[PDB]
């Protein structure tokens, strides 16, 4: 569980569900390599990504697949996906959870990273 | 647990821990009326703050006292509070996720609204 | 002017139009008095709110209309309004621009406080 | 001009000045072309990245290096920089301004599209 993702819908005033998530991580010869992926559930969070083990430190992308999930709802939105690109595991291995906030022109993304 | 609120530090990247919290209903003189208050947990989550009994409908306000939860980590911040009003139980009881995230000079909020 | 109200629409990818904002200065028995107020323009601002003279520290409300502006085009909203609350400081710049960026079912506002 | 980014922080609540903002057009082999770069004015705005004739429609990505930001700054940032990522699509309005709002661990960001 170093990685979990949640996502909310703020036209709803619920969890985004169905909302497609991949997670890349840079190579040494600084291309993307895809890393993980997954959906999120009825709850809007998206666990089992990765372990403890494959998880090791490095530039890591989460792209987050708003414009699919705004239009499976019928809505044509602005961007293409939300993506959050930060180095993860740099002083040692760091549970991190994603979270975003969706709108059809708008979107908001923190992170809460905890020392276990 | 139909009421809920959860709070996170966009400067720290966890969760807001010991923010207090008030919440206030309308009367039907158009006075603010306390209702209930309690603190964050280190999870940054408040929980048992009413019962489906005593939340009937009304018109609530969610006060989040951002700034004294700043000034105890020894930052001067902008806001006194931040408020979340909203009409509750209109249609039947339903469950609220108020959640905050919070900045020096900023913050955002959002609901999440599930019928049981 | 040393206070402005910028408001925006985070569903249309716009300003927010015609919004009515009130503003109120708390009182010594701590009750709201009013203290200006007005519609957002077609930029989604309101300007002209007070005047250097007028715009003494104190605690501030700042009550943006985000009910009516949601029903007005046809969106089901949850918030009564949208409610910025704060201190003007002396101390600190002097030109206030309190933003807010609106959803139906959330809302975020920041402070942007220049000389 | 059709394309601009206002960039604002959160923590000092100010805009948030000499920020280096990256646009790539997304080219037909998938791969990110370089576009239009620029830096934050002391207003937090980039203006005159583009002009109508080059800002045909097409993937555009905006990446925005708050980790530089930040650390200038000398504040401990998540982030490697934002991006935002986007369809220029001339059926709707023709002027494009991306805001962002910067904090150290999370940020906003929305479009404000209109003729
Ligand atoms: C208790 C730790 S947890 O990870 O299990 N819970 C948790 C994690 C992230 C969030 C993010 C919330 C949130 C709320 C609003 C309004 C936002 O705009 C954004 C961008 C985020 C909330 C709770
Ligand atoms: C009037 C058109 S303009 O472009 O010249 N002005 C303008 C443009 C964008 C914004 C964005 C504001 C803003 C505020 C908050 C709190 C946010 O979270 C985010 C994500 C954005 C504000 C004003």
């Amino acid at each position: 569980c170093p990685l979990m993702v949640k996502v909310l819908d703020a036209v709803r005033g619920s969890p985004a569900i169905n909302v497609a998530v991949h997670v890349f991580r840079k190579a040494a010869d600084d291309t993307w390599e895809p890393f993980a992926s997954g959906k999120t559930s009825e709850s809007g969070e998206l666990h089992g990504l990765t372990t403890e083990e494959e998880f090791v430190e490095g530039i890591y992308k989460v792209e987050i697949d708003t414009k699919s999930y705004w239009k499976a709802l019928g809505i044509s939105p602005f961007h293409e996906h939300a993506e959050v690109v930060f180095t993860a595991n740099d002083s040692g291995p760091r549970r991190y959870t994603i979270a975003a906030l969706l709108s059809p022109y708008s979107y908001s993304t923190t992170a809460v990273v905890t020392n276990p």
